[PDB]
């Protein structure tokens, strides 16, 4: 037993490792989206940069779980980071729809971990999730949903002018 | 009788209380418009913020009537603030059309109060309305009318690209 | 279903709308207290300003619930804002006693909403209440209680000199 | 006829001269109050300074009527400035009560002049009164009324401690 460990269930330790992996998986998916929108035959650079930044944020989320694991006396156990589900992402609308679903998948895993922490009477882990993850996730989901609404309004997928306008006026330039 | 009261007719006092209520009603309607445009399935945030700011301005108009009532020695009497006429506002054009009509309703009440003040030979109340309300109202009506003209030019309600462009280029970002 | 909605029970959505209304009701009550203490025959302007500021804070609390509702994919539904229970507030002690009871009523509604969120296993809503409302409410209740103790010490309601001194030395000038 | 005169009735010209005199009379009354509160056996120096400043304001009001008369092509005609009604002013409450009545007397004369200007269809004179006099008068009346309420609360005339406290905490130090 680690000398620091106190009130930290094995099941929570394992679930933190699985969360770590999911954040890295999300990072990798966003990096694929970045590379897609940077292609010369796609060429939506503000969209590309939105996804690149989101890829970096997900890696930071993973690193924070590594630090957490060690603070509690658990042990980081890594697994392969699976490649993203697609090699090409269609257009801004398809990518944003995939991002929404990814963020909801990550959110569900965070909520499931919170429920496990509750069941194991681990208020430190509950606080960590509430203070560092759950609100960021709700904000990200709302932002992407708002974008999808605007992309539909702009006539995606068919309306290329609408897609251009979104890249120039909705995503940080 | 209040020790400060001079040349202040009971009818004017009552009409100031009714005006106070109407300004609060207008504030509440604009707050509903804010919440509508902030929905994830509407997502026109500059439009939402335009209405939020207008909601705050109307509350300030109400507070100025409270202060006025007390300065003249009248007594503030509050009534329920009725909920807005609609729960959802359609789109930017429908909302702006409703805002125009609301501003004209408020303007008519201000003009009616000015006429009452004239009839009761109350130049202080006439000056207050002319100096603090009537020009602001004309300016607001002109601004909203100009917006409606532009929304129609942009093809509202059908043209979603036009609606997007209005949010990005006509309302403060 | 809203595209953003996840783990948000209909009962919580409805209870957030009812909370929104209660915050607006509290705002309106404080605005009535402001207007009362600004009367020429009351004339306790620091007390009046204390209540005016509290009225603005309550409106901010309501607006934060509107934003929350939309972030979760719920729908803001507004109801009439009922007028305050009294048209005149007696004196500083009576008003502060009414404010204490109002703050405790709002606190109880917040606690009830937290219990509902707990029952529906909604940690995001629990965090929101704990981080944005519950401590502010405890602080406000303590402040008003401290004021009541001092008003009683100063001989309210009978001791007008005590009431004057409170306005000049306990409330921000 | 003055080369500048246009739309300026003889009756209004005369009434402006009478107003000029009344403002000077009010100034002189306030100067008497200043001297009273500066007596060694009264010795309420913040109260004294309040009245001294008000004396200067009234003289400025008179000078503005002189300038107005000349701008319109009327002719300033001066009369004796009558001494104040009392040689001694009792205490802060009695003085403030006299000041309230004086301000209401001046207000009534301003309102009467506005009515004359209205009857003679003189919008420039109406604007001048509304823009330069009527609101200042309402503000002054409200301020003095608020003071009287506080002096009564403080137990004037009997409560000398209350009178001391008013001088130290209600009037600019
Ligand atoms: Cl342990
Ligand atoms: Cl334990
Ligand atoms: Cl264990
Ligand atoms: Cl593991
Ligand atoms: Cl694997
Ligand atoms: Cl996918
Ligand atoms: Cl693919
Ligand atoms: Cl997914
Ligand atoms: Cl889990
Ligand atoms: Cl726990
Ligand atoms: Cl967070
Ligand atoms: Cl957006
Ligand atoms: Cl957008
Ligand atoms: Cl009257
Ligand atoms: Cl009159
Ligand atoms: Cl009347
Ligand atoms: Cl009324
Ligand atoms: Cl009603
Ligand atoms: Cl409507
Ligand atoms: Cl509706
Ligand atoms: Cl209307
Ligand atoms: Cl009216
Ligand atoms: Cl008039
Ligand atoms: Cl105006
Ligand atoms: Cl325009
Ligand atoms: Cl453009
Ligand atoms: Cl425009
Ligand atoms: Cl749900
Ligand atoms: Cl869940
Ligand atoms: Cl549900
Ligand atoms: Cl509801
Ligand atoms: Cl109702
Ligand atoms: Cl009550
Ligand atoms: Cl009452
Ligand atoms: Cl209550
Ligand atoms: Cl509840
Ligand atoms: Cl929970
Ligand atoms: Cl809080
Ligand atoms: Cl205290
Ligand atoms: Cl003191
Ligand atoms: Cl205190
Ligand atoms: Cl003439
Ligand atoms: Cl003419
Ligand atoms: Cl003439
Ligand atoms: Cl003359
Ligand atoms: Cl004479
Ligand atoms: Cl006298
Ligand atoms: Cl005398
Ligand atoms: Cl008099
Ligand atoms: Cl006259
Ligand atoms: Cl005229
Ligand atoms: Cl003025
Ligand atoms: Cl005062
Ligand atoms: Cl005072
Ligand atoms: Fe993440
Ligand atoms: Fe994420
Ligand atoms: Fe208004
Ligand atoms: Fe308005
Ligand atoms: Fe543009
Ligand atoms: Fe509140
Ligand atoms: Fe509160
Ligand atoms: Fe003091
Ligand atoms: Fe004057
Ligand atoms: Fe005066
Ligand atoms: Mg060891
Ligand atoms: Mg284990
Ligand atoms: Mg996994
Ligand atoms: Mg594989
Ligand atoms: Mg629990
Ligand atoms: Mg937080
Ligand atoms: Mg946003
Ligand atoms: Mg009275
Ligand atoms: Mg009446
Ligand atoms: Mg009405
Ligand atoms: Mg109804
Ligand atoms: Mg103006
Ligand atoms: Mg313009
Ligand atoms: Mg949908
Ligand atoms: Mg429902
Ligand atoms: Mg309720
Ligand atoms: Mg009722
Ligand atoms: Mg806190
Ligand atoms: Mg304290
Ligand atoms: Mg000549
Ligand atoms: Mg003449
Ligand atoms: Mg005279
Ligand atoms: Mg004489
Ligand atoms: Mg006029
Ligand atoms: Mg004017
Ligand atoms: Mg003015
Ligand atoms: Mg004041």
């Amino acid at each position: 037993v680690s000398q620091v460990r106190q009130n930290y269930h094995s099941d929570c330790e394992a679930a933190v490792n699985r969360m770590l992996n999911l954040e890295l998986y999300a990072s990798y998916t966003y990096s694929s989206m970045y590379a897609f929108f940077d292609r010369d035959d796609v060429a939506l650079h503000n969209v590309a940069e939105f996804f690149k930044e989101h890829s970096h944020a997900e890696r930071e989320h993973a690193e924070k779980f590594m630090k957490y694991q060690n603070k509690r006396g658990g042990r980081v156990v890594l697994q392969d980071i699976k490649k993203p589900e697609r090699d090409e992402w269609g257009n801004t609308l398809e990518a944003m729809q995939a991002a929404l679903q990814l963020e909801k998948t990550v959110n569900q895993a965070l909520l499931d971990l919170h429920k496990l922490a509750t069941d194991k009477v681990d208020p430190h882990l509950c606080d960590f999730l509430e203070s560092e993850y759950l609100e960021a996730q709700v904000k990200a989901i709302k932002r992407i949903g708002d974008f999808i609404t605007n992309l539909k309004r702009l006539g995606l997928p068919e309306n290329g002018m609408g897609e251009y306008l979104f890249d120039k006026h909705s995503v940080k330039e």
